């Protein structure tokens, strides 16, 4: 009994223990609230079956210390192993996939607004000079500023990663286009007289816009005030009108027109330009951290080597699946880092982007602390109950929040 060790003095038991009650309670009140308003915008269009996986792991998680906290029946080593080395994994492979579609829906819009550029501006496939004599290629890419090809052309094998001789790919245009787009954007938002009506739009605009910034510069898009405002209060057609009065209509008509319909329709109309399947392969990064434990149990049979439950679990009994969760982790950081100023679903990226950086930090700093320690079985309780918090507090807890508080923003 846990409260036992508090009176002989030692009150770290019943601490862990009364964290995972918490942790179990948190988790059943925000589980609850996703099943009854199941029926909403902010939780409709991102993934609901995932996000069961990933409040399951969290739950068996908390789950983790009543297995480390026990009577010694031999049941507890068994379901300590597979809680410690599965329920990380089952949150973590649910989200890698999650950011993981968030991430190709991403590079599709990229795709996008490259195809619409490469029709408008064109692109060259080997190295040119712009009118200012510097070395350049694709849509304008920019390499490097010196009056010297082979400077050139090592610059460009460095940005592209084999040795293209002066000559690239399509594809290879696109990756470089994608960094210029960045730096684009960038660009807008240092702009106050652009920022307002980019953070309005919705992405195929946002793309029209960058069109145009691409062709005027910033300084010269900023000089449509009238027709940024009326895009910004959602006056299609006004604007459509507005522009077709410029001088960028009349010196450029040809492409003016597809920008100008573009930002009409909000379609890609004027360019010629699976939920099941993230179960399965969800399911499957789920069974080879299973496997790794099941392996494990056969190389070397847990067993009982009082409140703590000391099993004889070798350091490779740990290290094996902390590995497998490690990798899990940081491709789930990869992507999410990527996707970080997504700005959907009420900026549900920014929050994932967060958590993992958090992760990740906890993580690395577990090894150390856990190896070298003589406390082995309450570090690795409040290990295990502090990652399963980082999540549940920091993508969940403000989805709640948005749900039970503002009922008129979701
Ligand atoms: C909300 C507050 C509920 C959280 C925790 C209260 C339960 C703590 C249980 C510890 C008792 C264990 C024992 O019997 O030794
Ligand atoms: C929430 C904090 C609850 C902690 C309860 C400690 C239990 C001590 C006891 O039961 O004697
Ligand atoms: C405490 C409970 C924590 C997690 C339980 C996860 C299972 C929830 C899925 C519910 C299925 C449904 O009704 O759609
Ligand atoms: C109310 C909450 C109660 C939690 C009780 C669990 C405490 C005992 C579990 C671990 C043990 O057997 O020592
Ligand atoms: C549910 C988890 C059950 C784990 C199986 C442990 C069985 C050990 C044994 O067969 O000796
Ligand atoms: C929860 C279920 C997870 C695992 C149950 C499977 C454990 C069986 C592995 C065999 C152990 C052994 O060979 O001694
Ligand atoms: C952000 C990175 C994700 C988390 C890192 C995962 C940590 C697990 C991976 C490897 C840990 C290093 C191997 C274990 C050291 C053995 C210590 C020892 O037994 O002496
Ligand atoms: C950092 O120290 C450790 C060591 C080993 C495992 C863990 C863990 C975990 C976990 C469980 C369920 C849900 C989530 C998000 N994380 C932490």
């Amino acid at each position: 009994s846990p409260v036992q060790y508090l009176r002989w003095g030692d009150p770290a038991p019943i601490a862990a223990v009364v964290f995972a009650c918490l942790g179990l309670l948190a988790t059943l009140f925000v589980t609850v609230v996703f099943i009854i308003y199941r029926d909403t915008p902010v939780v409709k269009s991102s993934s609901r079956e995932l996000c069961y996986i990933i409040l399951a792991g969290i739950c068996l998680g908390y789950l983790c210390t009543f297995c480390l906290i026990a009577k010694p029946k031999q049941i507890y080593c068994y379901l300590q192993r597979i809680g410690i080395g599965l329920s990380p994994a089952m949150s973590y492979s649910a989200l890698v996939t999650k950011t993981y579609r968030a991430a190709r829906i991403l590079a599709m819009s990229k795709k996008n607004i490259f195809e619409m550029l490469r029709i408008d501006e064109g692109l060259r496939l080997k190295i040119y000079k712009d009118t200012e004599g510097y070395y350049t290629i694709g849509i304008g890419h920019l390499l490097t500023k010196s009056p010297s090809l082979n400077a050139a052309k090592s610059e460009l094998d460095k940005a592209i990663g084999r040795n293209t001789n002066g000559v690239i790919t399509k594809d290879e245009a696109e990756k470089l286009f994608n960094q210029d787009v960045d730096a684009a954007v960038r660009g807008i938002l240092r702009n106050a007289k652009l920022k307002p009506v980019y953070d309005s739009l919705d992405a195929v605009r946002r793309a029209a816009l960058i069109n145009m910034v691409f062709q005027m510069g910033e300084t010269g898009v900023a000089g449509f005030t009238n027709s940024l405002r009326m895009l910004q209060q959602k006056r299609w057609d006004e604007a459509a009108v507005n522009l077709a009065k410029s001088r960028w209509y009349n010196q450029t008509p040809n492409r003016a027109k597809r920008v100008i319909t573009t930002f009409r329709t909000g379609t890609w109309d004027a360019y010629k330009i699976s939920a099941c399947a993230q179960l399965v392969i969800a399911f499957i990064l789920i069974c080879i951290q299973l496997g790794i434990i099941v392996a494990l149990f056969i190389m070397e049979p847990p067993d009982i080597m009082e409140v703590y439950l000391i099993c004889n679990t070798t350091n490779l009994g740990v290290v094996a699946p902390l590995g497998y969760n490690g990798l899990l982790i940081l491709a789930c950081t990869f992507y999410a880092f990527k996707t970080r100023n997504v700005p959907a679903n009420f900026n549900e990226a920014k929050y994932i982007a967060f958590t993992m950086y958090t992760t990740c930090i906890i993580w690395l700093a577990f090894v150390p602390i856990y190896f070298g320690s003589n406390y082995k079985i309450i570090t690795m309780c409040f290990s295990v109950s502090l990652s399963a918090t980082v999540a549940l507090g920091c993508m969940f807890v403000p989805k709640v929040y948005i749900i039970l508080a503002k009922p008129e923003r979701n």
